[PDB]
């Protein structure tokens, strides 16, 4: 019988397993003196759930348009209220059935009118730098042909279709295709036309592709250069001219620079070059610089690097994958600003602009092909388009278009296959293919362990201790020899390590401890750079991100995808700010005796001559001294003993006992750089004179006994609870014992190994320790000082079902100005639920009190957040901020904003100041608790309610990263122990 | 130093081991003739959060009463606004540390005024019939004493404290005490003085205790017969009269009586009795019977019975523990007139008036003392109050007053020493105590599986495989060959079986067919009798029940409370409509000639005289025939065959071929019972005449095409879909396959066995078998009859991140009149998801039709559900309900409302009618989608929008009991299979 479904033909080729169709040799993005004509700008649109029902109402002729609206292009059309965005980790939002697409599969029509002068006659293209996912082209409806790739540029021949004067052109875009099955990240689902579309003249005896190579000599200093210039794939005649370096040569001949400055991420040397023809002129920005693995090192330039690393995705909270050039400076300027030197372009190529500002800024890049297969893994990479044969012509060709893009440019020093894409026969063919083509790159993929077609070793949160036998080369041997010994001789990259998601990371200093130690550690790049948060309104008007779930997805990954160390609009998360100290590139070591500090330079190429050096010592009545030192310049990979003035030595023994003062030495940079201002810190360290330990008060005032309350001073006590119930008029609602906190992101992810897979915070649930009951055993005086006394209230905690507890006894002392509050906890009975032990996540006090606070003060640890196994970046200080910044705005609301190794804090409650001294703690102070906290989703969740929630905390556990890698290190846990500390309250009105 | 905590005395009272102290010998519950005054009505209360706060203020002197209220006793007090229920099945709402009890203590302070004449004086006595948990009395300002054990009686001498006059009774009630350690239930828990409060003069001369010992002689019809009476706890002289069998006999002493008709469930014969002294008489019902194990099984009267049992618990929607006592005469009518012969008081001893109740309706009791220490458990019983000394006076005390209250009933066959409370020493010391008291009862607990101090072996949910083993006398010995030795001596009972929760339960005629095979199987209890759903009220004036969480609960266990055959308010759910036909007494089965039926007397005392034999032959235009038959008695445990009359076969003969017919014999009471009106029915068979397969219709009409459309005569599709956009004018929303469905409560409960331990829900959630894709391979027109033409439709079934699916083709057909449906269902790929096989739910179509339904009308089974291994009740017939009768209310939304067996269905859209038939399939219509089922915790979340859900299902799965014991047996799976099946279509109008 006949066939009568409808769309049969447009979907066949959504199916198609090739290449696009119709495009031109894939070559370079090159700066051209050629004519050229963008067309973005406003476009009209029309969408179609599928193809089925996609007219074809001859719209490709612009004329009578029936449902279009206008849209910009550049675009990511579901940001525009076209659809919705979407959000998938792993799986597939389709059924897996290759290469077959779902029913619903929006289409969106696009349509442009333009005018084509005679620059562009007789020979011209259209250039398309990205279509997601699968994209037909029409001009004055001529079809061009189609587009695979979504991160990669598409050029078209429009000679003889281009016609002088006005111009429609029509691009179909499926979101769906074949391609989607290779195009699997942990990312937004987003179609459009999301990068530029550019009418570029092609004038004869032009230069169509150039090919740099600038290779460094670091023994002789000689630059080895040789530029490639064809037209039509045909090597040509071209001359190349680098005036700074007194340079003419032809294209197509290596030639012997005799002196070169070479470029690196440290000093990003760039000579402007130009390379023409009779009838085009290309202009290149040239860096020196060679690529070599050697003794299982990754060398550059004859030395080992060490790769302070992101992974960088693109987006905008507002316009999805396209991303604002200023937002882009932006952006890189921050991480300069951070201290990173290196980025990766998880998980595809670019903005094709991104390269030039690498260059310029200075970034070590991994440049990535756009592939990935990761939702085939859980059926066992059955149907693995990486292995199957029929997909080999499409992922060469994502390979050789990643490749053609960006060959030019120095800052890319390693090509990336893909990502979690599985091991097969088609990757080793974008390898073999790479190899041949640019052998002066290293070749990086994670997912073939075996490491058989790749130049360096690279994994994935490798934990902290499998990274240090690797990088003592004592991992386990590979089953195949001859591929154990190649791996062995490879350096080793952590392309994603210390996963950012929310509070957090913890363990970054143990991984750079170990990148420091051993030279076949290459170093490792953060997972991730940004969250991707979309903003979403409501008509009260605030602002909030959403992710996964928030637009109405049936299958989603919920906020996995906010995992950065910037939100969406870049404001930095305070992981970022302790990465920014873990990996700073010099280390200062203040001398206890405030003599002079150990300065190490920890960069590769460059001297310290770029840093001005500045001490300080700050006291509780602020600065006290400070200046300059100067340092003779510090060879990299040197060090050395600097000695300040005398003046500061003298300073710190002149302190009176038990006052506090910091000493701070700091390395800014000496002038404005590209990347920041001169005054901008690099590293910096510090050492402090602590404060005494505050004396307990003399327990002389005694406890007034009342039917309902007793009175200790300040304190008044409800007599049924114990508990108090004001000090010094500040109303006090209640007091407990906590052991739990809001979980984290990476308290929900599991921790492997081990019997027990519950993730920490389903431990907790289970265990009760989220709802903690208190008995009171007794409340008693005891004989304090001179007709003083103290008091003693003894409670014991658990929770419903549970038979474990601790007995947690009070004791209160006063002199009547300072309250006195020793607490002791002691395990009762086993601390085992489920069959395992249960861990806890603190051992401290929650005050709830009956006002609110406006102003925070501490000395400490800040001003940023930390927690035992982060707070890196901050640093000893005093300490003074408004409640709400207090807080921090992580997506998902959750446990953040503790202030570790505080030594005292002040908290304003209008007219009065509650002041805690003691042995150090850390704060948190909130306007809502833990409960609210828990249970919200999105910030505006959280509400205030006119109380204070202050946490006084004797330990913390560590944060970890275990939503993905590593949890918790074995150091920064909290078993269940026995513990007692010391506190002193005073209010002051 | 000194002590200042508060109300340490009371506490230290709260938290004591000892039995209540103050109480009179514990008794029987006795009906004298002695003056008696009930206190129940008004009193006023006062609510204190604990025990700390609670006013030591006068108040039991009941003058100038600060902060009391009018509340009426008895009375659960969360049930009028103080407080709220909470439910918890196992675990404690408290920190499980005995005896301590949490600082939030509900006490409820209780007083009443009452006038007390000379009848009353010298002696009298105040009773109290239940106190949760701890009670504290006091007369006119004098403590009497305090209670322990919550569903136990007290009572309280007031000789010389009651006044003549006026009078002033205090009442301060805990709801936590050391007591609720012990008090586990798995129920709500409720605080209150919620049983009769009631002042009794004790004449001098009086009887307080009576011990009736009434046995009977099987071989010769005598009866045994012993009244003993006391005073004080001493034999007295006392007479005893029954009139009806001629005798007057002393107290004390034991005589012969000739001819006795002894009780039993069957035919619970009661004498009048009067026991009397000078002072005071007693009226008592004697039912002459006798308890004996003998040769594995559990004997009355010489024979072995089958409990045909469920377990009751007290409660009510509005009233918490108080049950009216018109509520528990209409419950157990119902239960009789459902076939059930046992009850099992679980977990506490019930109302006292219960027990005349069960004896004069007639059934087998076990009384269950009030013990349950369930929440130890999961501690590995670590500080179970069943095996620590200290608590064995107390235990003690709960079985000497379960046992002394009730000893005197025939109804009482078996003594419970209580439920889910570990083994141990107190449990062996209350059996000992029970055995020397009443050595007329066996013994009952289920919790000791060796048995070692009970007379029975029982257990709960033993899968119906252990049973038949267990059944056989062939199940794994104990350790201890003496213990072994005496288990398997022992008759065997189900304490809970088949557990009641939601859609179920499964597997009931499993079970049943097992206690008709092996003698020493004694039977089952089903839990449970009854939903605790508790009442709940909005503004728009609707009423749904509550259950676990719905009341503010820290802790609590949902819907597991809402797991009965009836609702709260005794309305059957379908589970009992079956029940009553897998346990009828009297089996019927009907000759395929229809010349006459087989009938098994199953009683196992009386014969079938009690019956009326009817016949009815209905067809498609309603009764044909009918009429009585004569039967000759049959015996227990007999069988014979009944001719039917002539003309009733000759009716089967004389019909039409395909003409569908139903002969239904039925047994039911010929004369008003004491339980049940005439015409009543017990019992029921059938032999039903199916009609023919219906006949596909000629494919004798065309296709047409239209750009957008096809319409094969009545039906019209969307080209883009190939699924039907009309029938004869009724909208066609959609029309796709079905696998899955909104999941039970069973399927929410873990299988346990296997590596797999999800629930079924959780294994459809992770399958995706609830969100479904259907692509669309193709549509093509084949020739069909006479110019006719088939239209098939291919598509594929699966759902995103999967790659295992089905091929489902649709093949229409038309003679322009009646509509042709084959549908085809193929496997593609192994249905395997987290490393286990995917199962189904269904094999079905759903059909969104846009278009409300306001009556279903089917041929098959009915009136009620019915699945696979349910429906037992569900007869054949012609069965016709509007649409919301077709639906369950079950408390939690849930799948349910399916017919099984259907050949023929009509639904109702305004003015038109579909019509559907076919081969058997299941039909269900609803007016919301399952979508909104599954998300819906109580019936108001469901919310009609409009359109008609149809649900044809080829196939179904059972629904089991895994909620708690057996998953769906295995004949009833359903594994992915192929498939195909066909419909036939027709719309009138
Ligand atoms: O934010 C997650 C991050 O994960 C990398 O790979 C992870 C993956 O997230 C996780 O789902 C799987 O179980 O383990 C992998 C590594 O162990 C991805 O490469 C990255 O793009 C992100 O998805
Ligand atoms: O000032 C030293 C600099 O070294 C670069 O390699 C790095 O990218 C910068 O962020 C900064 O740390
Ligand atoms: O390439 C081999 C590797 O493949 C990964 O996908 C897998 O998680 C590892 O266990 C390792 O076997
Ligand atoms: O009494 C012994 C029994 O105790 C039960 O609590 C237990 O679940 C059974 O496995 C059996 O060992
Ligand atoms: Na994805
Ligand atoms: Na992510
Ligand atoms: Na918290
Ligand atoms: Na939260
Ligand atoms: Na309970
Ligand atoms: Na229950
Ligand atoms: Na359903
Ligand atoms: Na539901």
């Amino acid at each position: 019988g006949r066939s009568l479904e409808l769309g049969a033909a447009d979907i066949q080729d959504l199916e198609s397993f090739e290449a696009g169709r119709g495009a031109l040799p894939a070559r370079a993005y090159l700066q051209s003196d050629a004519p050229r004509l963008s067309l973005n700008g406003e476009w009209q649109f029309r969408l179609s759930p599928g193809s089925r029902v996609a007219p074809d109402d001859g719209w490709q002729l612009g004329e009578a348009l029936n449902g279009f609206e206008s849209l910009p292009v550049p675009s990511s059309w579901p940001m525009h209220g076209h659809g919705a965005p979407a959000y998938t980790n792993v799986q597939f939002p389709f059924a897996v059935e290759p290469p077959h697409v779902p029913e619903a599969n929006p289409i969106g029509d696009h349509l442009v009118v333009f005018e084509a002068g005679p620059e562009f006659f007789p020979h011209a293209l259209l250039r398309f730098d990205g279509i997601e996912s699968a994209g037909t082209v029409w001009l004055n409806g001529v079809e061009l042909g189609t587009t695979r790739g979504s991160r990669l540029a598409h050029e078209f021949d429009v000679s003889g279709i281009l016609e002088q004067g006005e111009n429609t052109l029509a691009v179909r875009v499926a979101q769906f295709s074949a391609a989607s099955y290779v195009e699997d990240q942990d990312m937004w689902w987003l179609p459009g036309i999301f990068r530029d579309v550019t009418l570029q003249a092609r004038p004869a005896a032009g230069i169509d592709d150039v090919f740099v190579h600038a290779g460094y000599d670091h023994i002789t200093g000689e630059g080895i250069l040789k530029v490639e210039a064809s037209r039509g794939g045909q090597a040509i005649d071209a001359v190349v001219r680098v005036p700074e370096l007194a340079l003419e040569l032809a294209a197509g001949t290596e030639v012997r620079v005799p002196a070169v400055e070479p470029w690196s991420a440290e000093v990003p040397k760039l000579y402007e070059a130009a390379v023409s023809a009779a009838g085009e002129s290309v202009a290149l920005q040239i860096g020196f610089r060679s690529i070599a693995i050697e003794d299982a090192q990754f060398k550059v330039n004859g030395r080992r690097i060490l790769l302070r690393g992101v992974n960088r995705h693109e987006h905008h909270p507002r316009l999805g994958r396209v991303v604002p050039r200023d937002v882009v400076e932006a952006e890189l300027r921050l991480m300069k600003q951070h201290n990173i030197n290196a980025i990766r372009t998880s998980h595809y190529p670019p903005h094709p602009q991104f390269l030039a500002l690498a260059d310029q800024l200075g970034f070590y890049v991994v440049l990535e092909c756009d592939l990935e297969t990761h939702g085939f893994e859980s059926a066992g990479w059955a149907q693995n388009p990486s292995d199957d044969p029929q997909w080999e012509d499409a992922l060469v060709d994502r390979m050789r278009r990643t490749v053609e893009r960006d060959k030019n440019h120095a800052s890319v020093v390693m090509w990336s296959l893909g990502n979690q894409a599985g091991t097969g026969r088609n990757l080793a063919a974008m390898s073999r293919w790479t190899k041949d083509r640019d052998p002066s790159r290293p070749i990086h993929y994670e997912g073939d362990w075996s490491s058989e077609h790749v130049d360096v070793y690279s994994r994935m949160y490798a934990s902290q201790a499998e990274t240090a036998l690797i990088g003592q080369g004592i991992e386990p041997a590979l089953n195949d020899a001859a591929l154990d010994a190649r791996r062995r001789a490879m350096p080793f990259v952590l392309c994603e390590y210390v996963h950012a998601m929310g509070n957090g990371p913890g363990g970054m200093s143990e991984y750079q401890a170990l990148f420091e130690k051993y030279p076949r550690l290459m170093g490792g790049f953060v997972w991730e750079w940004l969250e991707h948060g979309i903003t979403v309104s409501t008509a009260d008007g605030v602002d909030h991100y959403g992710y996964g779930g928030d637009f109405g997805e049936e299958v989603h990954d919920g906020n996995f995808v906010t995992d950065g160390l910037v939100d969406a609009d870049r404001r930095p998360r305070p992981g970022l700010l302790d990465f920014k100290k873990v990996i700073e590139p010099l280390r200062i070591d203040v001398a206890r005796d405030w003599t002079g500090f150990t300065l190490r330079n920890g960069q590769d190429f460059a001297d310290t001559s770029a840093f001005s050096f500045r001490y300080e010592v700050e006291a509780d009545g602020g600065a006290l001294d400070g200046g300059t030192v100067d340092v003779a310049p510090v060879a990299p990979q040197s060090e050395t003993v600097v000695e300040l003035p005398g003046s500061v030595a003298a300073l710190a023994a002149g302190l009176s006992d038990g006052r506090p003062a910091v000493l701070t030495v700091r390395a800014v940079l000496g002038a404005d750089s590209a990347w920041a201002d001169a005054g901008h810190e690099v590293a910096w360290g510090q050492s402090v004179r602590e404060p005494g330990a505050p004396v307990p008060p003399a327990p002389v005032e005694p406890v007034q006994v009342q039917d309902s309350e007793l009175t200790l001073g300040p304190v008044v006590f409800s007599r049924a609870t114990g508990m108090p119930t004001s000090i010094g008029g500040v109303p006090v609602e209640k007091l407990g014992l906590t052991l739990w906190w809001a979980p984290t992101d990476n308290d929900l992810g599991r921790e492997w190994g081990g019997a027990d897979e519950r993730p920490l915070a389903t431990q907790w649930k289970d265990a009760g320790l989220n709802r903690l009951h208190t008995r009171l055993l007794g409340i008693s005086a005891n004989p304090g000082q001179d007709g003083g006394e103290t008091l003693t209230v003894r409670t014991r905690v658990s929770a419903a079902d549970k038979q474990y507890g601790v007995l947690v006894d009070y004791t209160w002392s006063t002199d009547g100005e300072t309250v006195g509050l020793r607490t002791q906890v002691r395990r009762d009975g086993t601390w085992v639920n489920r069959g395992f032990e249960v861990e806890w996540a603190r051992i401290g006090l929650e005050f709830v009190l009956g006002e609110e606070t406006e102003l925070v003060s501490w000395f400490g640890q800040g001003p940023h957040q930390s927690y035992p196994d982060t707070g890196q970046g901050a640093r000893a200080g005093w300490f003074s901020l408004p409640l709400a910044k207090m807080d921090v705005e992580y997506v998902r609301p959750q446990e953040c904003g503790a202030r570790s190794g505080s030594r005292s804090a002040a908290l304003q409650l209008g007219g009065r100041t509650l002041e805690i001294c003691g042995d150090p703690f850390a704060l948190t102070v909130r306007p809502y608790s833990q409960d609210v906290l828990d249970a919200a989703a999105h910030r505006p969740d959280l509400k205030a309610d006119g109380r204070t929630y202050l946490y006084v905390d004797h330990a913390l556990r560590g944060v970890g990263t275990a939503a993905c890698g590593p949890g918790v290190l074995e150091q920064y846990r909290l078993k269940p122990r026995d513990a007692d500390f010391i506190l002193t309250l005073k209010v002051r009105s």
